[PDB]
């Protein structure tokens, strides 16, 4: 997992569950409580799991619920770290550029394993967006979309169109109705 | 020196002087011309000094001039590798966070010499910035500042106030005048 992203997660966790829950979770995997993760670093995805497992144990929330909440809230954190992605833009525009954005933010990191997020028009008033990744981060994905709707003040309708697992890759396709 | 930084230099050096000069400079120190430096690796400063010494010989450029040019061009490289450090930000913002950023980027390293780059506003349209380091990379520092101005498209005047050892530490104090 890319450093900058995990950095946004720590902040978002603090925003959601408080400094003590987070400080404690970070210590449990052996980090400094106030560690600042830099864009440079590569965080073991299993360390992330364990941090999140601790958060779950401390809050009493199921880990998948944590991911959902982290997804919704992280949009807000993004809008502060990367304001140009949000400024003078519509939700549709935002969602549609996402696939490109993730290629851009990842492409001196090899092996570059960024999630695919191709969005397409499938009628006059809606998109299909397909998440594709070995990581199987469905709740996070759905959370971010809810967070984007929240952020742009645009109520949307989200329905799962299909799901799949092949050759190591997981996929989830949804229909987003404005 | 932090491995990833050296990564940026190799790229920048290719952009400036071409693959042949870079390929050969790397080989002169027993490297593979295409070596990729992981975020885990640290590179010995002397290996860096030697690489740059070959670039100097090959291009016929004085090495301080090389450092100057690399500093200027490395900002562009940085902007491609570390977008988050540039995102939604202006020159003054960028410059003044630099000291903290450098501490953060080396904090995971055992014995930690990052340059210090304390800035402070000294007037309406000016900050003072002091480079402090054992490494004495004066031209690189100046280059990065110049490169930043070009990148953030914000014109500045750079007055070099003082430069010298004081002590054990090389020091370079600049006053950076913004138009506005
Ligand atoms: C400006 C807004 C956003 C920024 C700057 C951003 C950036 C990033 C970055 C740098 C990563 C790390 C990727 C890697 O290391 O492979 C990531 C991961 C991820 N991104 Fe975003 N993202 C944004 C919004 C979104 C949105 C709107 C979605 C979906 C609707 C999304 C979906 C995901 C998912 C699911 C991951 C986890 C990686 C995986 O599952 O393979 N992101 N994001
Ligand atoms: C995103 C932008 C930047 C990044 C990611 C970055 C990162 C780094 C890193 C990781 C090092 C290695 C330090 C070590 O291993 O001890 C370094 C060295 C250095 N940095 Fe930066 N830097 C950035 C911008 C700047 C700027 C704008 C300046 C000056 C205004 C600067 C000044 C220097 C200098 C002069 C060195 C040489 C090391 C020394 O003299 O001791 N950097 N930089
Ligand atoms: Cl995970
Ligand atoms: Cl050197």
């Amino acid at each position: 997992m890319k450093g900058t992203l995990v950095g946004t997660w720590i902040k978002t966790l603090r925003d959601l569950y408080g400094n003590d829950v987070v400080d404690e979770s970070l210590k449990s995997v052996g980090w400094e409580p106030d560690r600042v993760i830099t864009p440079l670093e590569d965080i073991d995805d299993d360390e992330v799991r364990r941090i999140f497992a601790k958060v779950s144990e401390k809050t009493g929330k199921n880990v998948n619920e944590i991911w959902r909440e982290v997804g919704r809230q992280n949009i807000k954190t993004f809008s502060e770290w990367f304001p140009s992605y949000f400024a003078g833009r519509r939700l549709v525009n935002f969602l549609m550029m996402m696939d490109e954005v993730h290629l851009q933010l990842t492409k001196m990191i090899k092996g570059a394993t960024p999630p695919r997020l191709i969005a397409k028009p499938v009628a006059k008033d809606a998109i299909e967006m397909e998440y594709v990744s070995k990581r199987k981060m469905y709740d996070y994905f759905l959370g971010l979309i809810e967070g984007s709707s929240k952020f742009f003040k645009e109520e949307i309708s989200v329905e799962e169109v299909e799901r799949g697992e092949k050759d190591g890759f997981s996929r989830l396709k949804v229909r987003i109705k404005f």
